[PDB]
């Protein structure tokens, strides 16, 4: 049970060794092979660590009149490409080391998806549940009152974001503080953060984003025969066994979108148990009980399945919530062709090997749960371009989108409308639905997928280049580094 | 052999005289004809000079331990419309006067193409070749360390750029300095400069931009019969003799794009000699030797042509590199209907007259080599909107771009698909190539051409308005001034 | 052998317990004894920790072309009273914990002497000796390039300073960086740091300051009979045995000033050995060999004394350099009435008890080595008032300083100068020496002593108030906290 930090650090190291072999070969500087090799080697010593790490102490007053001190950490991995991004996490497992990872992680996560942001993250040694709303509203707006004094929060330095144990309220609190302490005139203050509610500049779609980011991520591969062949599987979703573990968020919004395109999901894993219905389960009906029961168990159309989800005979498996759920004890026990890994580090390094030995494909946590980052990026622009996307264009496009058809109509009626036969060219129900449903919801759904699309394709290439086969986890950490490295190299690596 | 400055100044003067005749007539102020004429007249005394010109001195330390002082000049023509733009030039021909021109030039260049920027330029009395990479990296990052202390470098004051003797490295160096001296949080620091590499916010297409800007510039005229008639020529490129002088950059990337649309280029001029093949030459094969030989001479499929390119019997002639190449001695000797003038001041004032007497059309250096500016402008936005263009839209457009076709299909199958005959409407190879090739490369190629398109059209008008016929050089300097003047007039000309 | 951190933390804790007993009694708020006691108690939980602690990573390039990463720490104890102060230390013993102490220390050190500054400190995991001057000049100016991006260096946030392993050069380097990265116009940039050379705004006297701060600190007690009586000693210095350990700096400049006022120093401790001359030793003659020999040993007029300085039969003992030199093994072995503790933590907690049991007075490291801080404060003003002290006044005072005497002369000659007898009132050699020697050297020497004077007096009071007798170390940590606490209380303790 290594520390998730040590997991990460262990990976990057491996990727570096892989990269260097050629990265030195494809370096176009006039130097000695040795000389230049000592350039790259150290650069891969430079980015790995996290530049700035700050430790705090808060004199907050409780509701009972008492005082207590609070520790808070912010980690800003690398300045190679600002601004920097990172969510906040209120918990008691926090620690300096636990952070540097996730910042040094999100960075690599962002690069895979071609995002400018730089990785960061913060945390606080605290358990929210023991504290009220007011207290938390006293904590937060003081937290981001300090960091702002110290240049770790600004629309072009560092951008907080949500995470488990947080929500819009928390964000909403922050942004106000900033505007009342720093911006005071600065227009870009509305971009201080992300994940805001919709009324201030948020997004129609954030909540389900991640779940989607999983989906289009899987799609870019399942529809890829080059790997179907390897796993003896078939392209498409119309005939496949799908399951989930970590119901709730990302487990769900994916399950639903998943159900949409011909999927047949079978099971559900929950902190309290499981279910099973080889006939396929409606996510909708489950959405109900999650609110009408606070649990999955008791679902009429599924048996309370004994055992872990992982041991289910299926095609896909989605460890959306549990961390380190896959071990050498289960890796052989799993029954699946593919794994998703929505959550971060649901899988152990040892297992990955076992899968590669079982010819089991997987997906890296980076790629999938990225969409929860991607969307933010978009939301970080809405607050900069100070508009909802498209509102200058929807109707214009619309107009053109049916002046054309008219042109077609006339063009045809002109040629073989000889007798005058009219061709009432019209939209399609769907296409008409898009039109009247014109809204950011459609844009984002697009600028998200395209992203996840392009990224995957780069990865496949990256895999082939290095003959990694199905060992994508590395391949991603690979494709990331090359981008990162390439950046830091072309930045005048340092002015000292 | 006047100084390129004196050339410029000589032109503007001429344009003013031409403009005033009507600019006073079309001025809508309640004044006396005389009174108002004394308004315009002086305004054309105001813009002409360059407001700010700074002279520097650098205590740099060589690699040998020695010190030496270095002089550096920055010229910011006019504040009438900030920000201001201007590249850098490392040479020993530099001088205050040599600058004011090019700044006072780029301004007028920018206006022709409807660009906000204001003209500037910098230079340094130095010969790079005698200095290392490190030294230059010591020079530059100190150069832009001073100017920043003094408000001549900022994403909304003044924007450096490349030029001969410079490259991405130089830029890349600068931007880092700025972020480490001024921005420190400012998001727009990524726009401090332009011409950056691609990894930081550069562009897919810069290198060939200029060459293209030449092309679409020629196209907007060759396809214009109104001038074909005058020169007894034909519209199109499918039947014309093309040549070049100044092979390398802009000479090349144009030659290639030129070759694409039915051109037949015949010759090449190079600092070391020339070639000739009335059968037409593949730029590609030339691209090879330029790298496999560092020269054109020795090209199998062309004779080493004796004489200057200018004296070749052709339809187009492109003095892409040489300066002041066209004199009264050659002006009559030239064999051509049109000239391009990619470079700046390849042609002499005296010659222009001779051409007008020989009924020879030409093109102003302003218009053509503008694209090397235009593109930058775009690149200056990529770093402000903090995105690669379109990524929010490509797939959305894509979707719509084939939901429509479906609509057509259904619409037709509905009317005279009576028996059920299906119409498998599909894209075209080309159109499908666009789609999968979706990228900035296509956007920029567009927002460039359109620009060069609209501009030309304004010029034609401007020519007709003033009955200049083929004497475009003036006409441009004309169309520019009116815009400029119009700006400075509507700006509350001055608050003093 | 506890960590110097743990030493410190152990002290403050003790002081708090002592303070609270009355601090709650002298709190003038309308509350319940319990209620208010829960106010103070926690406040003494708040100040103790250090608010901001930053960890860094530097991509520096060596002279050999290689790269290496460097870690650097800055600790800004408390914002209760900005700006904050702290020197820098280049070593390899550095660590986060090792810092928080010294920052949380200097704070309390500053308060004793009624200084606004807030404690901070920085360090770097590095050994200078293995690196050149250039490298260090590459390290430093990058170090303070980051911290400035992050608001840990500024004339009104945080003020670096020298320390062992540093010197004026290091400072001089920094200040330039700042002016070239942040100030750019800010007048107060000349105050970014302290310890500067004299040519930029430094001070005539810094080097010997500390040594002096020791002296006047001892004087305020030795001349105090109230404690002479306790130790059975005599006031004055004219008859006392003085010694030293840690020759070099502070050991020396004190020894000299010490020699001036009737002292008779006997021995010297050095890293390499010792000497002894009951006849008294001229510091001057020693100054010579320290430069003519790099050592004390071989001094003609002193025997190479076997044993540690501590075991010498004397009246005063000055552990100026060695850390943790005094242990339970030596505490009883020491032969002395008083200890100085110029260095930080030369003495162990256990020993202090033993001394109190041996009726041995001591002095806290805080008080004495403070002068090295005090002076800086002054130097931090020279760079703000942008003048050398007094230059507006010396001659004015001078004038008045002898218009008076004239008045006396005339006044006397008027009354009983009846016959006309003239009274040539004149200055004294000394007083005339002051005049012609008018310079900062005299001011600082004053504003230093007065400080150390007033402080001590507060401490005596503080001791009596709490009946600590000779256990001053606490008493200081006591007098400090009350000031600190009092500050943080009257600051609207927090706006959350
Ligand atoms: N679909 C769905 N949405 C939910 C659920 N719970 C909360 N939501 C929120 O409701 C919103 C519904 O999104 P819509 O914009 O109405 O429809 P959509 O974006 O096209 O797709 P869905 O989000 O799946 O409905 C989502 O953005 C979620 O934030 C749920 O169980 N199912
Ligand atoms: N075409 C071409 N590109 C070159 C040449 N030399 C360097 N390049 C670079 O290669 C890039 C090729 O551009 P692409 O994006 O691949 O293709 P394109 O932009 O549609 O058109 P081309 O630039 O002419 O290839 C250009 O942007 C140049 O910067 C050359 O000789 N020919
Ligand atoms: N006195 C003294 N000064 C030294 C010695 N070594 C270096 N110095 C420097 O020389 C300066 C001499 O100070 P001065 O201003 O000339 O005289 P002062 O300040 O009245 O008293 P001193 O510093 O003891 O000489 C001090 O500030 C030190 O920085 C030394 O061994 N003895």
């Amino acid at each position: 049970d290594p520390n998730f930090f040590k997991m990460v650090e262990g990976f990057f190291d491996r990727g570096a060794s892989i990269v260097e072999d050629k990265l030195v070969e494809d370096l176009k500087t006039r130097e000695t092979e040795e000389q230049k090799r000592n350039r790259v080697r150290s650069i891969l010593r430079i980015i790995k660590p996290c530049n700035h790490v700050l430790s705090l102490s808060f004199p907050i007053r409780r509701d009972d009149g008492s005082w207590e001190v609070i520790e808070g950490y912010r980690a800003q991995h690398s300045q190679h490409r600002t601004p920097c991004k990172g969510g906040i996490r209120y918990s008691t497992d926090v620690s300096v080391d636990e952070v540097k990872a996730l910042a040094s992680l999100m960075t690599y996560k962002c690069a895979v998806v071609d995002v400018p942001f730089g990785g960061a993250k913060a945390g606080v040694k605290i358990n929210p549940k023991n504290y009220t709303d007011n207290e938390l509203e006293k904590i937060t707006r003081r937290f981001t009152m300090e960091l702002a004094k110290k240049g770790f929060i600004g629309p072009g330095v560092d951008v907080p974001a949500p995470d488990m144990s947080t929500g819009e309220r928390e964000m909403s609190w922050i942004a106000d503080t900033y505007a009342s302490t720093i911006g005071h005139y600065d227009i870009n203050a509305h971009a201080c953060v992300t994940g805001k509610p919709i009324s201030q500049g948020g997004i129609h779609g954030r909540i389900s984003a991640t779940g989607r980011g999983v989906f289009h991520g899987i799609e870019n591969f399942i529809n890829e025969a080059s790997y179907m062949s390897i796993l003896g599987m078939t392209p498409g979703f119309g005939d496949k066994t799908f399951v989930v573990q970590g119901f709730g968020n990302v487990g769900l919004h994916s399950m639903r979108y998943l159900h949409r395109f011909g999927a047949k999901c079978i099971t559900v894993g929950e902190s309290d148990g499981s279910i099973w219905n080889p006939d396929g389960i409606d996510p909708k009906e489950l959405e109900d009980f999650k609110l009408q029961h606070g649990t999955i168990l008791g679902f009429p159309k599924a048996k309370i399945y004994e055992g872990s989800i992982l041991e289910v005979d299926c095609d896909i498996l989605i460890p959306a919530a549990s961390e380190k759920q896959l071990t050498k004890s289960n890796a052989p026990r799993v029954k699946a062709k593919i794994i998703a890994e929505g959550a971060n580090g649901p899988t152990t390094p040892e297992a990955d090997k076992i899968f590669l030995e079982r010819n089991i494909m997987v997906i890296p946590d980076l790629y999938l749960n990225a969409g929860g980052v991607t969307v933010s990026y978009f939301e970080w622009l809405n607050n900069l371009n100070h508009v909802s996307y498209g509102r200058l264009t929807f109707k214009y496009e619309r107009d053109s989108n049916y002046h054309l058809l008219m042109s077609v109509q006339e063009s045809l009626e002109r040629k073989f409308g000889k007798h005058g036969g009219t061709i009432p060219i019209v939209p399609t129900a769907e296409f008409q639905d898009r039109i009247s449903g014109a809204s950011e919801k459609d844009i984002v759904h697009s600028g998200l997928a395209y992203t996840m699309e392009r990224s995957a394709r780069q990865i496949m290439r990256t895999a082939m280049k290095y003959n990694l086969g199905l060992d994508l986890r590395t391949a991603a950490y690979v494709n990331a580094i090359e981008k990162v490295f390439r950046v830091y190299n072309e930045a005048g690596v340092t002015f000292t």
